[PDB]
RNA sequence: UCCGGAGAUGGGGUCUUAUGGCUGGAAGAGGCCAGCACCUUUGCUGGCUCCGGUGCGCUUGUGACGGCCCGUGAAAAUCC
């Protein structure tokens, strides 16, 4: 249960430029392929693209200083369960939440007796809490 | 190297007049000649100004296409 906080985004920062799947699109419609439009319905176009690239802008930004301010909440809460969990001081949760404190640590200012091992495990190698 | 049961090939028609042809303007104009007048603005007269070819040529306009980029590629006056 609480190895689901492992699997937080928001709290990782990957590679700038990290590379994508391949995904292949047709860059614009050909020109001679074109729908006929009304000169009305022309400058309507050119105007509802005007506002929608200042609308996906704004969203962008938006959305680019909300998550920072989401990543400090989750922080803050993500930190308060772990040490909590630490004083109350359970035998069967300690390495999970030394994991998770060594994966979270720097986004900040038995195996068998465990079930439904946690998303991706065939590539996330547990770095603390090994078998 | 694209089109055709989303109707090809074939047969018969409709349209835009861009651009060519003939004519009016217009030969009376302009051009090239010859001849005859005068101490002078010193102008009068008579002919011919026609028929063609050629283009990986230069300049320019235009038509149907093809390729690529891209907000279906400035707005308004104005006319229908």
């Amino acid at each position: 249960v609480l190895n689901m906080l492992l699997s937080l985004d928001v709290l990782h920062d990957y590679d700038p430029n990290t590379k994508l799947k391949g995904n292949v699109s047709a860059p614009k419609l050909k020109k001679k392929d074109r729908v006929h439009l009304s000169k009305k319905q022309r400058k309507a176009r050119k105007e509802m693209q005007q506002i929608e690239e200042e609308m996906r802008n704004a969203e962008q930004a938006v959305s680019a200083e909300e998550r920072e301010r989401n990543q400090s909440e989750i922080l803050k809460i993500v930190f308060t369960i772990y040490l909590n969990i630490l004083k109350n001081n359970a035998k069967t949760l300690i390495g999970s939440v030394l994991e998770g404190l060594t994966k979270f640590g720097n986004m900040a200012n038995y195996r068998s007796l465990r079930l439904a091992d946690p998303l991706n495990n065939e590539i996330i190698k547990p770095s603390v809490n090994v078998s």
